């Protein structure tokens, strides 16, 4: 069954379906799966799924040229929390991993790992069950009152990460970037949205510091430009993205209800221009729309309209992938993909839609997807996502 309310279109026509180098992948269509954390990770170990995982990502390789960014991935143990979310640290982690990649390049597709770093994000109880801190930008300022109360009855209380800190957490970024070019990852993207750590750091919310690290525009992003530097200088700009969240309220950032929102990001993108311009130019950068400002609302819900990505364009002039409830309007995308070097992300209904490219060439219905398996360990809801030829069969 398919979303019944769904009136789809052809989008064959339009750019969406033609070619463009990003970094060094010669990409055939421009529809990108973004990070999507499906939580099939393997505890102890936080192992990439040895029963699942490959074919998962194997089965939405299968439009050749796809652009695949996988699911958010942990530097080092200190950087997750999160049980069932893989690492890409250890050996155990790095041998299934290039068993992924090899099955989403013998697809003639991509793969990049996406660097994620959990901040206040983590279960503190989880991070202090393995001795580990619990890290935000500031101590005073919490996530919420379920985590405060989660660290606070696990005598885990935040942490505010010291200078010294911060350089070991660049240090885990470039090591993580590293495993993950040698393991046969076509590049890396910085996580810096979604209010995870990094995001933290930038949102004036968040972060309380009174250090070169908070207090001002520069010094937020401060942080998020020295993982960028560090990882670009070891594996190379071409092989580097970073993701940026700017109007997202989840986690607990400003998004739109800041006024200097918007300055704070353009300040990253104008330090993204300027180092292109010095030779350096990212591969891509990813933004998140305001149409999702929270991807566990439903689609249209939380969707800030006060705001555009547009100023990106001005200012950051190399390829721009856009995710963001693109999947059940084609009417937008046909006309954001005008512009040569728009990109456009699916996120939730890949899940669905193994076969995606596909149903978005030839304007074909689209899986409904299930909720529910989003965040289980279970091969349903992962990889017994029809292709239109099966759903039909069925
Ligand atoms: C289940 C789920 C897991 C996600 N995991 C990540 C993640 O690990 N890293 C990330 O940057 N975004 C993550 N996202 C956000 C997506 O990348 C995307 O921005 C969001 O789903 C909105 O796109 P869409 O409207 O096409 O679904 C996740 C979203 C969902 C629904």
């Amino acid at each position: 069954p398919f979303v019944k309310d769904f009136k789809p279109q052809a989008l064959g026509d339009t750019n969406l379906f033609k070619p463009i180098k990003i970094g060094n992948n010669e990409l055939l269509h421009r529809a990108v799966i973004p990070p999507l954390t499906r939580m099939r990770a393997q505890h102890p170990g936080n192992i990439p799924n040895r029963d699942w995982a490959v074919e998962y990502y194997a089965q939405r390789a299968q439009r050749p040229g796809t652009l695949i960014i996988t699911e958010g991935t942990f530097p080092s143990p200190q950087s997750g929390g999160y049980d069932n979310a893989p690492g890409i640290w250890s050996e155990e982690q790095i041998k299934e991993w290039t068993k992924i990649f090899k099955a989403i390049h013998e697809n003639k597709s991509f793969a990049w790992v996406q660097l994620w770093v959990l901040g206040w994000a983590a279960f503190p109880d989880t991070l202090a069950r393995d001795g580990l801190r619990y890290d935000s930008a500031s101590d005073n300022v919490y996530m919420n009152a379920e985590q405060e109360e989660k660290a606070k009855k696990a005598n885990n209380p935040q942490h505010s990460i010291t200078k010294d800190e911060i350089k070991q957490y660049v240090k885990e970024y470039v090591q993580a970037a590293k495993n993950s070019i040698a393991a046969g990852a076509d590049g890396v993207e910085i996580h810096s949205a979604n209010g995870y750590l990094l995001n933290q750091f930038l949102d004036p919310h968040s972060n309380n510091r009174t250090d070169e690290y908070g207090g001002s525009i520069e010094n937020r992003a401060r942080f998020t430009l020295e993982v960028v530097d560090a990882v670009v200088d070891a594996i190379g700009p071409e092989k580097v993205g970073l993701r940026l969240s700017p109007y997202g309220v989840f986690n607990s950032m400003s998004g739109g209800a800041e006024t200097g929102i918007v300055a704070q990001y353009a300040y990253v993108l104008g330090e993204l221009e300027r180092r292109a311009k010095a030779g350096k130019r990212l591969a891509f950068v990813h933004l998140v729309e305001p149409r999702v400002t929270n991807p566990f609302l439903t689609e249209g819900e939380g969707e800030y309209n006060g705001g555009s990505n547009k100023f990106a364009y001005s200012i950051w002039k190399g390829p721009i992938i856009r995710a963001g409830n693109f999947a059940l309007h084609p009417e937008v995308v046909r006309e954001e993909v005008k512009d040569p070097r728009t990109l456009i992300g699916y996120g939730r209904f890949f899940i669905s839609n193994p076969d995606l490219v596909d149903r978005l060439e030839k304007g074909l219905p689209l899986n409904k997807y299930d909720r529910d398996t989003f965040y289980k360990m279970s091969a349903e809801g992962y990889i017994d996502y029809p292709t239109y030829e099966e759903a039909l069969k069925l």
